[PDB]
DNA sequence: GGTGTACAAGTAGAAATGTCGTTT
DNA sequence: AAACGACATTTCATACTTGTACACCTGA
DNA sequence: GGTGTACAAGTAGAAATGTCGTTT
DNA sequence: AAACGACATTTCATACTTGTACACCTGA
DNA sequence: GGTGTACAAGTAGAAATGTCGTTT
DNA sequence: AAACGACATTTCATACTTGTACACCTGA
């Protein structure tokens, strides 16, 4: 018993034996029986030996003209990045299914893209890029970092629930849970720390508020405990801080001068460029999910232990990062730079 | 040139030849010169083709163990659903990635979960099984659906931005959106409706609140458009509402008394029981996406064109889902079904 | 509710053959 | 007998169709 | 900033097949 | 020469391993 | 975040006397 | 002494009006 692949084998075979068409195929003939390709079949065959070759395949059949080629489609998420499959359809004469599976053929992919601070305003550009600017160039002339003390204020919820993913059989409920309230009890953590470590930090009380005079009293404890820990703050100190309603007062902006701190220029909307955000807090995050301190004091030997087992590093890194940091932020004229 | 394959399809000719098994070796060198398989693997091959040579594959040669059983893997997520690889693979005693491969080989997929209203006590999980169970008890025994009558309020953010998902190649960048204001502009949308459809609503002016004398006004409003909209009534309402604390009071529940509307139990904490939130505003959320609203005149304009826009249908069968409701509440014991 | 995606099954052009009369 | 030349036939990966499964969103 | 999943490339047992001396 | 039977040797789809690239979350 | 109803705990009358006149 | 009426003065007893705390909407 044969077949049309097995066949073009044995032909080959036949062939390096020396035989003719007909005396090869009135063998097929007579080995396997009457079903079994035709003398014409095996001529055809013949001619393409003296060529030389194994024919593995067939040459790509007829198939019918594509209705649209890549390119074209290609041309259309250049035009605006992200269309519904259904909708590029529209745009395309073709049906869903359909682009579907050109965009799998070509190398794309979908992915959620990344959200923003806020909507920034022209102005508001040439405002950051600015203060990018300059305080870029000032440190070229003169490293800075090594004097930078900075800090802020992060919420810090008593219960954090994430949506939990399973794995399991296509069409069965993955585990659920239970929304987290917005209007639960939450303590406030605000954090001043420096190049080497954490200097000093307050962890407000359950429903708790910040003040022009509450910032003060910070302040100055700040550098109560600055002085002991930085042992010799030769160099002068540089603050920086976000413009919140509180910081950017006059009330402060005399606490901080009679200090003698040097203010760094600060842009609104800007917690990409500020350290605790971007690099401390963010750090937090991911090690404050699925957890839930019940008391606050809980709160406190966690951020106490937290704060403790951070290596040493891993602040120098999150400080040392602004000066690309802001090489970024200029480099797209007063954007957010991701 | 041949291969081991195409051998087997010369010495499965060569035997319906005839030719001896030292035979075909013979012919077999001469057609392909001294390069093919022994004499040996012939005499093999020929007791194969004496009863049923079907040769359809090599039969399944050597492989190492497995480590885990398929139904192994199975238990620790009988245990838990939603586990990472990393952490399966370490009770698993074997490597992530391994992991990874016994997923796409077992059947398994990994889908997010829902989230869900509350955390939801003992007893208020059997206090919704009951007022499901006592409505559904009187449905049985008739309809009266087509005279009950709910509302609810719920929040219209005035900006409403969705995360934009983009077709890009690997590694290429997403499209951004900027984050909404946590607390923009938003009017408070109270609306009323029957099978019919919408009876009355209003749309209070940014930052408006709903006291007990304020709701009592609202509802005074209502039936005095429901005497007009619905003159059925001339001929008892039915009055589907949330235990609000100002739907609650004193004031409001003797003002309801001497409407002499039937106020049907609701049980705490159960939007999904309410057709207003699950069905109504449901709609509504996604036909806010991407949406902007510069004037609060805007959002009337909005609201119209679309409670306008909606037929019967839609309405009726949003009420009329009521009692699948139930029916499931009831058999999940109170549990926010799936 | 409402949407978006990707599998599942269908329904339409050259090569590879087949048929048949012609050439050696 | 052997091979060819010029039609018609049959073969099958392809580019698309519709139908629809089912993940995930949506109101809380 | 940290973590979680899949693609890539590499490293470890019985069938297929080989070597050789026996048996007809 | 043809075949076997017994003992040694080569082969390959497998089941894991390192490497990884990368989509995402994370902080406002 | 909003709000409202129950049960505080704290800051606002109607009976206790207290001090006078009296007169005999 | 001994009465007994006016009426200031000093408690005890209810009608207040903030106050704490728990409930239910809900949702960075
Ligand atoms: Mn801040």
């Amino acid at each position: 018993v044969p077949n049309k692949e097995q066949t073009r084998t044995v032909l080959i075979f036949c062939f390096h034996l020396k035989k003719t068409a007909a005396e090869s195929h009135r063998m097929l003939v007579e080995a396997f029986g009457e079903q079994v390709p035709t003398v014409k079949t095996c001529e055809r065959w013949f001619q393409r030996f003296k060529s030389g070759d194994f024919d593995v395949d067939d040459k790509e059949h007829g198939k019918p003209p594509k209705r649209y080629e890549d390119a074209e489609l290609q041309a259309l998420l250049d035009e605006d990045d992200a269309q519904t499959q259904k909708q590029l359809a529209e745009q395309l004469e073709v049906s869903q299914q359909a682009v579907s599976n050109r965009l799998r053929e070509m190398g794309k992919i979908q992915k959620v893209g990344r959200w923003v601070p806020h909507e920034l305003n022209e102005r508001q550009m040439e405002r950051r890029k600015n203060t990018c600017e300059i305080l870029l160039s000032r440190y070229k002339r003169k490293s800075f970092l090594h004097r930078i003390v900075t800090g802020d204020e992060k919420w810090i919820f008593f219960v954090n629930p994430k949506r939990k993913k399973s794995y399991v059989d296509p069409g069965q409920p993955a585990t659920s849970t239970a929304r987290p309230n917005r209007f639960g009890k939450k303590t406030m953590l605000c954090v001043w720390w420096d190049q080497s470590g954490v200097i000093y930090y307050e962890l407000l009380k359950p429903g708790e508020t910040v003040n022009a005079a509450r910032y003060q009293q910070q302040l100055i404890n700040l550098n109560r405990a600055l002085q002991r820990k930085r042992p010799e703050y030769q160099h002068r100190v540089i603050f920086l801080h976000d413009n919140a309603p509180s910081h950017t007062a006059r009330a402060v902006r005399d606490t901080l001068e009679t200090l003698n701190w040097e203010v760094l220029p600060h842009a609104a909307y800007s917690p990409d460029l500020a350290p605790s955000d971007y690099h401390l807090f963010a750090s937090m995050g991911h090690a404050l999910a699925e957890q839930r301190f019940d008391s606050y004091e809980s709160v406190k030997k966690w951020l106490d232990e937290w704060f403790a087992a951070k290596d040493d590093e891993f602040y120098w890194r999150g400080i040392h990062k602004l000066p690309e940091r802001w090489e970024k932020c200029v480099a797209s004229d007063g954007k957010y730079f991701e």
